[PDB]
């Protein structure tokens, strides 16, 4: 009986994903986030192990939730007559990467290196668990300001990871690869790398590199900020027009720009406190 198990607070945000509120677990005052999603608005349905009809989002969240704190964990969920309700963990204090970039402008490379690495680790974690996120971007990353740790949120556009083609996509267009725009087909990992290339550019330039389909399709990267050559190179690499020309996760993290990352705690002490 959820209404009495959590104390609902202010609304945090709403959109295609639905509506998300601040809340507190009544038992221990654990800070939580309470997400509501309308059944009619749910395009993708999944099967629970015990065989149940449920939003794919819940399926993916269960698969990725455990010790690794690179992803935001699903604590519980409930079915309502016309909606599902998800209880998710909530860091406090917290701020999303989009708001942070808007606040702070372009980020220092040292800090961008830490953040990007943390994301890479998290995305690698989902892939390890058979989950593909499909909407990696600043708005879908949270920053625990005290610990300097980044957390992935919003698995509402995700899918089970597979090695065959995807012919559906419903994440953010300006973050989608050339081959989606052109052919409406992509492969999971190589698409994810492209979006990672967008995200990295966004961290270091304070903005997204492409706005229209034709810019995406052309794939020429102009840098509007001072950015090291290594970083430019890594970014150009992730944004290769041919998917098979993109680096693997291992190649990204072995890149020279990616060397000597700060620990999250260091990161907070230096860049966050
Ligand atoms: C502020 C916050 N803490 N824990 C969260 C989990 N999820 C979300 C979220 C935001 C947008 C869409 N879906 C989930 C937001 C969250």
């Amino acid at each position: 009986p959820l209404e009495s198990q959590y104390q609902v607070g202010p609304l945090l945000g709403s959109g295609g994903f639905g509506s998300v509120y601040s809340g507190i677990r009544v038992s221990d005052n654990l800070p939580v986030a309470i997400k509501h999603v309308e059944k009619d608005r749910i395009s993708d349905w999944g099967e629970l192990p015990n065989g149940t009809r449920v939003p794919m989002e819940v399926v993916l969240l269960k698969k990725v939730s455990s010790g690794f704190s690179g992803v935001i964990r699903l604590l519980d969920w409930f079915e309502r007559p016309d909606s599902f309700v998800l209880i998710l963990e909530r860091p406090e204090p917290v701020q999303d990467l989009f708001d942070f970039i808007t606040e702070r402008g372009a980020l220092q490379e040292e800090l961008a290196r830490s953040f990007f690495w943390q994301v890479l680790e998290a995305v690698r974690h989902c892939h390890n668990c058979g989950v593909l996120h499909r909407d990696i971007k600043d708005e879908n990353i949270l920053i625990d300001l005290n610990r300097g740790e980044l957390k992935l949120i919003d698995f509402g556009s995700g899918a089970l990871l597979k090695d065959t083609v995807y012919t559906d996509f419903d994440g953010t267009r300006v973050y989608s690869p050339p081959e989606w725009i052109r052919y409406h087909r992509y492969h999971g990992r190589s698409a994810a790398v492209w979006s990672l290339g967008i995200l990295l550019y966004d961290m270091v330039c304070g903005d997204i590199p492409f706005e229209h389909d034709e810019e995406i399709i052309r794939g020429q990267v102009f840098f509007r900020q001072r950015v090291s050559s290594e970083c430019q190179h890594l970014i150009r690499w992730c944004l290769a027009l041919r998917p098979s020309d993109r680096p693997t996760f291992e190649e990204i993290q072995n890149h020279p720009w990616m060397q000597d990352v700060l620990l999250p705690q260091e990161t907070a002490e230096i860049h966050l406190h």
